[PDB]
């Protein structure tokens, strides 16, 4: 304070070689202010002082376009190793000086920081700004929250709803749907704003546009079935690949120009999809993408059938088959709709990811390595049924061992020939191995994974009914028909009669008396 | 008995039965191959075969056949193996490690719905 | 401490912070710079890594009787060094033995099965 | 432990004059002859708010240069 006394520039602005990335370095990137790490610093006393002063620039931004505001949230990183005290220290120069202008202010690459906390994650600050209830009422106009009404313990709960939905380009919950990097998302939408709008705009129309989509998909699915099993089969090599009937009664040809169609129309669709992410090749190909992946390989796979009457080469219908298999396999992407068997959708999800690689990444390595030194002893000049025009080379003691998973039907001390009580003693140790300590590791091993997940795995199943449900709305270029919302309900402010809100219930908690109300208290609107 | 053929295994079929005829149409186009079973003039080999085929695969069915069925049949035992795969140490293996969270789940309370 | 394996001063000795200016050289901790909340730490490395016979890692990763060594080894001049010296040469050093026997294991394969 | 297990036996059949530098070298201590200990950088977080009175330097993320 003497340093301000002596008159010190309270606007600097510190540059160089910090606010680095790879914070192992020292890159501690706070706004190089000196009101930035003052709150930083966890110091509300110099605060207040800083704000004594009318010299004080607050507005300005610095070195990435960085207000006070946007750094402040990449310090929020968890509440168990902080004292939480940057919530407060937000809340203190919000009322010290707040107004609408200072919060709007965007960026060097143009963004919100209301945004930042989703694209940094900060749940608990993030927690905090969505609700924001300010009780005194000369500034109780800036609120996130307006007690429509009260009457005491069931009140008419109201979220501000200005930057939420897609009403404009990049609003929040188009970044935290679509976010990469962040483990915390699925946690994150368990708030209220977050929550329950989703389970709004879902029940009016995302309902009933799953299910078109389903049975359309799965009436494909039928269709693809008929015309490649019933009759391809006419007595001639010609490949013919689309059952065609070109006589009467027709239903063959209705069975090409269908399927052909569907299929060009979920490439294009998905083509666009993947067009869009960029994932590191191993966490959200192999989360997210996945199931769009299975689509694209789908639909190119069906019309390369097309391409095989061209000059009708050997697989025109060696091809046509792998494509109806993988058809069905992807009706399991398409049961998300319902409430139980959607929380299995992640159960087989994570299972063939950390469990059963880590299987089968040793299971075909003893599959090799006693596949060869079996093979070794089965030549012996007497391999099987007079071995002279008869198989017994390298895949038979492959079938022979790969069979032994599941009933074989008898297994052969036979005549295999120099010490059989070393080729038995290689059989028992594979029965040692590989039936009753390499195949019940897995059984004990799936078992501490799934109640693991299951605390937390209806989450990412909301996610992933999150992850469709923007996608329709985003492929319905209307008018907005479906109306969301209570639309331009008016603020307390004068003026902005603007900001279309939500309708909540709370209930018994903290009996007092309520100051702040918007109306003679209805239930519904008047009328 | 009564709580896990409500929770758990109505969740198994209705998936277990979707690769049944998934697996079961799809391996039931190369079996026909004009070769399907014993000189295929007069035996079967159409549609319910392969299913029966695949559905003694989860016990012991006898011995596997990776016999003369014909064009591309390393196509036909890799979807063998991808039903191997799936059905038989990845899809099973699951209701069995889904069970034991559940059992002791209700085992807490699960004398008072007997009460 | 290593030799016993009494864990706990050993947690503290490797730190040994020493506050007061006229003894604070004996230490096993200066705070290269600090900055506030984000401080440059730095152990002493003296004793520690085997530059020296029998250094205190030379005991604590070859010592038996003692099941308290993977617990042990949670410590911030032991956990990190180790991590440190992976990353230059042992995560090669690794794969090249790796790489040597696996394909010492195929030159096994081809000469006894083929001819 | 058995990775630990492993990398110090390739350090023990490594015979070189260690060209694998793992470590900041011979750095001084506050001790005015004692400008050897060879040390170590590393970085903690929020806890403890307070002044702080032992330092080495006049703060730079690296060295200096």
């Amino acid at each position: 304070a003497v340093l301000i006394a002596a008159g010190a520039d309270v606007n600097a602005h510190a540059k160089g070689v910090f606010f680095n990335p790879k914070y192992q370095h020292e890159g501690f990137y706070f706004g190089e202010t000196p009101l930035a790490l003052a709150a930083c610093t966890n110091q509300p006393e110099i605060v207040q002082l800083l704000m004594e002063n009318e010299q004080t620039d607050i507005t300005s931004q610095d070195s990435r376009g960085n207000n006070i505001l946007h750094a402040l949230v990449t310090v929020a990183e968890d509440f168990k190793t902080q004292n939480d005290f940057v919530k407060r220290m937000y809340d203190m120069i919000l009322l010290r000086s707040g107004n609408w202008e200072l919060e709007t202010m965007r960026n060097n690459d143009g963004l919100t920081p209301l945004q930042l906390a989703a694209k940094m994650g900060k749940a608990e600050i993030l927690k905090y700004i969505l609700s924001r209830e300010i009780k005194e009422k000369p500034l109780r106009s800036l609120s996130r929250k307006f007690t429509d009404w009260a009457y005491g313990p069931v009140s008419s709960s109201l979220y501000d709803l200005t930057n939420v939905d897609t009403t404009t380009d990049n609003s929040v919950l188009e970044i935290i749907v679509y976010n990469t990097n962040i483990d915390n998302r699925h946690e994150m939408l368990t708030l209220e704003p977050l929550h329950t709008l989703l389970h709004t705009k879902w029940k009016k129309f995302a309902k009933y546009m799953f299910f078109l989509s389903f049975c359309f998909y799965f009436f494909y699915n039928i269709t693809l079935t008929l015309v490649s099993y019933y009759r391809p089969r006419e007595d001639e090599d010609l490949p013919h690949p689309l059952a065609l009937t070109h006589k009467m009664s027709w239903l063959q040809l209705l069975g090409r120009m269908f399927v052909l169609i569907w299929a060009t129309c979920i490439s294009v669709k998905e083509g666009i999809a993947i067009f869009l992410l960029r994932p590191s090749d191993l966490q959200s190909i192999l989360s997210d993408a996945w199931f769009h992946f299975v689509f694209f390989v789908q639909a190119v796979l069906v019309i390369l059938s097309v391409f095989l009457y061209l000059f009708a080469y050997k697989e025109y219908l060696a091809c046509l088959v792998l494509a109806m298999a993988l058809g069905w396999a992807n009706m399991l992407a398409y049961t998300r709709g319902f409430q139980s068997m959607g929380m299995y959708s992640v159960m087989i999800q994570k299972v063939i990811l950390h469990d059963v690689l880590k299987f089968l990444f040793v299971y075909i390595l003893f599959l090799l390595g006693f596949g060869v030194a079996l093979a070794s002893l089965i030549e012996k000049c007497s391999k099987d049924k007079k071995d002279c025009s008869s198989y017994g080379s390298f895949s038979d003691a492959v079938l022979e061992l790969f069979k032994l998973t599941i009933g074989l039907g008898d297994l052969n001390i036979q005549q295999n020939s120099t010490y059989p009580i070393l080729f038995l003693f290689l059989l028992i140790t594979y029965v040692i191995l590989t039936f009753v300590l390499l195949l019940n590791m897995l059984i004990a091993l799936m078992g501490e994974t799934v109640e693991n997940v299951s605390k937390e795995s209806e989450r990412i199943w909301r996610l992933q009914r999150a992850r469709t449900i923007l996608e329709f709305e985003k492929m319905l270029p209307e008018w907005l028909r479906s109306r969301f919302r209570m639309g331009e309900l008016c603020k307390v402010a004068d003026e902005d009669f603007r900001l279309c809100l939500r309708i909540n219930e709370v209930k018994w908690t903290e009996w007092k008396t309520h100051v702040s109300f918007l109306n003679e208290d209805p239930g519904p609107i008047r009328r």
